[PDB]
C-alpha cells in the first residue's frame, strides 16, 4: 500500500516518528532511503510509485504532488580541523567557492538550486559516508546534516566552518511531496498532524 | 560612506536595529527602501553603489558580493475572510495555482524561484499596500509579512491560508549582502554580531 521515501539528510529519528504513525491508519508501509540528490528524481519515476516523500530538497510544483512543510533541522559546512579555511573565518567563508568541495552526486547528474556545488573543483559521491571519510583525510570541504557530524564535532576530528555565514548552523527546512490522492484523507492529515507536532524535538 | 538598502518584508524595526548601530562605527548611513522584487537587480548596478543589502530575496554568488543570514521572519499566504479558497485548506492550498495571485512585479520584470508567481493569472503591483488593498476587496490573494498583515488578521479583515501548507507561517530567511570589501572590517563584524544578537526578538 504505502510507499514513503525518506532522504538521508533527515534524522534518522524523524524516522521513527513518521513510521510508528502510519501503522494506526495503514496496513502495508515500505520506507525507502534516498540521497537527497536523488529524492525528487525518484518521485517524478511513475513506475517508482512513491506516495510521500520527506526531503530537504526543494522544487515548486511537481506532476502528481504537492508539497508542505515539516519542520526544520541543521547542516554544517565541516572541514578537516586544519583545513586551511579554518579558523580564519568571514573571508575564508567566501574562499569556499575556490576550494574542493565534497558534493552529494546525483544519478540524473542534475542539481537544484539549493544542492547544486558551490564551488570547483568539486567532487561527487553517492552518500554522506563517503563525504566524510574525504573531509575527515582531509581532501575537501563539505556540507553534512548534524546527525551525521555532532558525533565527531565535540570528538574535535571536525570543525565548522559555516557559523559566520548562519550562526547555529544552517537552518533547512524539511519538506512533504505527497501524491494529490491523499489531500483531505482524514488519514494523511493524521500523520501531518501528528509528525509536525512530534518534530519540534529534537530542535 | 556607507548605504545599505532594505526590502519592504523586512519589519520596520529590523531597521531601527541595525541603524542604531552603524552609526557607532559610520558617520554617514544613508537607507534606501526597496520591494523584495527589486532589491538584489538593485545592489547589482554598479552606480547605485550599495554597500549593504538586507533583504529576503536569494541568489547565490552576487558580482562583487557575499552573503550571510541574518535571522528568521514569517509571511503569510492571505486573503479575503470570503474568498472561495477560505476555510476549505489542503485540497484548495494546491488551487491556489489556479487563483488569482497579486504579486509584487519588479523593474526588471524578472523574478527569482523564490519570489516569481506560484499561480497565474497574476496581477503584478509595486508594494505590499497596493497588494493588501486588492486582497482585502478582495480580488486575488496574496504571500506578504507578517508585521503587514497581523493588523488585519485579528481585526478578521483578513484570514491566512498558509496554515497547513507550514504551520506559524512560512519561515523565511533575512539575507544580508555586503560589499566584500567589508569582510572581516572590525565594524561591520560588530554590525553583524549586534544586528543578529538583536533579532531573535521579534520572534
Ligand atoms: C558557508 C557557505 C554557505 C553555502 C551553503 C548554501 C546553503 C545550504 C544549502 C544546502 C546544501 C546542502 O548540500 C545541504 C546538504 C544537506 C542538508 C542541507 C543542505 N543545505
Ligand atoms: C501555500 C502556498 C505556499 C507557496 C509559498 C511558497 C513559499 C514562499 C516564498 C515567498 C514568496 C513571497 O512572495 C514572499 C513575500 C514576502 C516574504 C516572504 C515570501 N516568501
Amino acid at each position: 500500500n504505502l510507499r514513503v521515501l525518506l532522504d538521508t539528510a533527515i534524522p534518522p529519528s524523524f524516522c521513527d516518528t513518521v513510521s510508528s504513525v502510519l501503522l494506526d491508519d495503514f496496513n502495508m508501509v515500505s520506507l525507502i532511503r534516498t540521497s537527497p540528490a536523488d529524492s525528487l528524481a525518484t518521485i517524478k519515476q511513475d513506475n517508482a510509485e512513491i506516495d510521500i516523500a520527506i526531503t530537504i530538497d526543494e522544487e515548486l510544483k511537481i506532476s502528481r504532488f504537492n508539497q508542505c512543510v515539516l519542520g526544520y533541522t541543521k547542516a554544517f559546512v565541516v572541514a578537516h580541523p586544519q583545513h586551511p579555511l579554518c579558523n580564519a573565518s568571514l573571508h575564508s567563508i567566501a574562499s569556499l567557492a575556490n576550494y574542493r568541495q565534497i558534493s552529494l552526486g546525483s544519478r540524473s547528474g542534475q542539481h537544484s538550486n539549493l544542492l547544486r556545488p558551490v564551488s570547483d573543483k568539486v567532487l561527487f559521491v553517492e552518500n554522506f559516508d563517503d563525504m566524510l571519510r574525504l573531509v575527515e583525510a582531509g581532501v575537501g570541504w563539505g556540507i553534512a546534516p548534524h546527525y551525521f557530524v555532532e558525533e565527531r564535532l565535540r570528538n574535535g576530528t571536525l570543525a565548522v566552518l559555516s557559523e559566520l555565514y548562519e550562526p547555529g548552523g544552517i537552518d533547512t527546512k524539511v519538506y512533504c511531496y505527497y501524491n494529490t490522492a491523499l489531500e483531505s484523507e482524514r488519514s494523511f492529515l493524521r500523520f501531518l498532524e501528528s509528525a509536525r507536532q512530534r518534530l519540534r524535538e529534537l530542535g
